[PDB]
């Protein structure tokens, strides 16, 4: 019993909004259900919604290649600037600076596992999930800065979840002691959510007790960051440099020291790596220039028009190549500002199959086409406000730096077997690099032996019979 007066003004408010159906089952509910639907109404303001719904359902360009200027690549880099962007960038580590966000809120809809898509066994030698190598990256990294400062070097990990990960995925982080990192260097927190919305504009009900919400979309992290304390946390801690990404890509290169000193360097609010896009048709935002301002055109949202155009005089080369990669840098400072722009992030809609009740009877029905949408704030919709001068995107070589599980095993594509494939086909690279023989596919080298390549000495000369584990 939340007060009764309260429920009162509460019902006045969502009825004048036209949302008033939300109360058609509260006379048939028990005192726990009423006040779980009071509660959770009451975080939500109904003109807000409509206001969102309205601009969803009833809603109202120069487009050119990123320039020159802001634009840089490991493939053509002066090799006195990589090294240079390298050092520094492990400097910043080891002067306890670097501070990364991991996003994994995702439900990997694609994927259809029961867990999180971090927990993910892509069936590598180790069996390690995602979210272990992704420690051992850091942890391997740590151990690299203090090669260079002799003293301990700290890059705190904070782990975007949604409400539908978050508990299982701090159980595993538990189960597995963080995987050998200090538990009070890594902080699980959990995005913020939105109601789904019927193609009427109506709050769809989940139960007779609870409005059918989803997570916010990974834009929805800005806000998160403040309301988590995460933040905060940060600004006591001293960092100045923030890598952000996103969980499902196996061969990421967590802090990755080349980026952050690159960007640090040029002294930019924000910076982001790309790939060349694979084809016209891969599932990948395109980072652009859009009405002179740095820019993502989702894959979602693209026309075959602009998706399908060919540069002048490379006719079999598309014109919008530099897929996004969800690999993003941020100053401190920028996250300083999150107050000022958060709300101006705009809403992406998808059309979606929410289970729910079907209002006016109470039976909570599957349904079979789209009955109502999802709204989601994109990471990167930030760009546009960043000026030119202050941002920076550059290039990476896919086979070492971006193997996306998206798909389950079977598909043939972006999925548990190519991950695989993708690691072990890096490691055997590395390992004939450093000297070694494969007999032969592929072989896992622990990230706790080699963040990127390095340390694989002890390997020279040696023959090893694919497929292989090298961990210590
Ligand atoms: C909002 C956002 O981060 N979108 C990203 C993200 O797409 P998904 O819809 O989450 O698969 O990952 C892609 C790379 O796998 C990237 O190209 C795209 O732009
Ligand atoms: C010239 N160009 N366009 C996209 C990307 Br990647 C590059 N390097
Ligand atoms: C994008 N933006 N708007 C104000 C400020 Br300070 C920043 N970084
Ligand atoms: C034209 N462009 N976009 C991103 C990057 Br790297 C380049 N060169």
């Amino acid at each position: 019993g939340p007060s009764a007066e309260e429920f009162q003004q509460l019902r006045k408010k969502y009825t004048d909004a036209g949302q008033g159906h939300v109360f058609a089952f509260v006379d048939e509910l028990q005192t726990g259900e009423r006040s779980q639907l009071f509660h959770q109404l009451s975080s939500f303001d109904p003109v807000r919604i409509n206001e969102l719904a309205d601009k969803a359902l009833n809603p109202p360009a120069s487009l050119e290649p990123l320039p020159d200027i802001a634009t840089a690549s490991i493939l053509d880099s002066d090799p006195k600037d990589l090294e240079q962007w390298y050092e520094e960038g492990l400097k910043l580590v080891a002067g306890n600076k670097v501070a990364v966000v991991l996003m994994a809120g995702g439900q990997g809809t694609r994927l259809g596992s029961s867990a999180p898509k971090g927990c993910f066994d892509i069936g590598l030698p180790s069996h390690k999930s995602l979210f272990q190598i992704q420690a051992e990256r850091i942890a391997k990294l740590q151990l690299l800065a203090q090669r260079i400062s002799g003293k301990e070097a700290v890059i705190p990990w904070y782990v975007m979840t949604s409400g539908p990960t978050r508990k299982p995925t701090e159980e595993f982080f538990e189960q597995h002691k963080y995987f050998g990192l200090n538990k009070s260097d890594v902080i699980i927190f959990e995005q913020g959510v939105l109601p789904c919305i019927s193609n009427e504009g109506k709050i769809l009900m989940e139960s007779k007790f609870k409005v059918a919400v989803a997570p916010d979309g990974n834009g929805g992290i800005y806000q998160a960051l403040l309301t988590s304390g995460v933040r905060e946390d940060m600004r006591k801690r001293g960092i100045e440099h923030i890598h952000t990404y996103c969980v499902d890509n196996c061969l990421v290169k967590v802090a990755d020291p080349v980026f952050i000193g690159f960007a640090a360097s040029k002294q930019v609010d924000i910076a982001t790596k790309v790939v060349r896009k694979r084809n016209a048709t891969e599932s990948v935002g395109l980072i652009l220039q859009k009405n002179g301002k740095p820019d993502v055109v989702e894959y979602s949202e693209i026309d075959k028009e602009t998706a399908e155009a060919k540069d002048p005089k490379q006719p079999d080369v598309l014109k919008f190549r530099a897929a996004n990669i969800v690999n993003h840098y941020y100053s401190f400072k920028f996250f300083e500002s999150i107050e000022l722009w958060a709300h101006k992030l705009p809403h992406h809609v998808a059309r979606k199959k929410i289970p729910c009740i079907k209002e006016g009877t109470g039976e909570f029905f599957k349904p079979e086409k789209p009955n109502g949408i999802k709204l989601e704030q994109f990471v990167f919709d930030v760009f546009p406000m960043t000026p030119l001068e202050k941002f920076a995107c550059i290039e990476v070589r896919r086979e070492d730096e971006f193997s996306p599980l998206k798909n389950a095993r079977g598909t043939g594509e972006d999925d548990p077997d190519t991950s695989k494939r993708d690691i072990m086909s890096q490691g055997q690279r590395w390992i004939e690099k450093a000297g070694g023989i494969v007999i032969t596919v592929g072989v896992e080298v622990s990230p706790l032996i080699s963040y990127g390549g390095e340390g694989l000495e002890f390997l020279k000369g040696r023959e090893i019979k694919a497929p292989a584990f090298i961990e210590k």
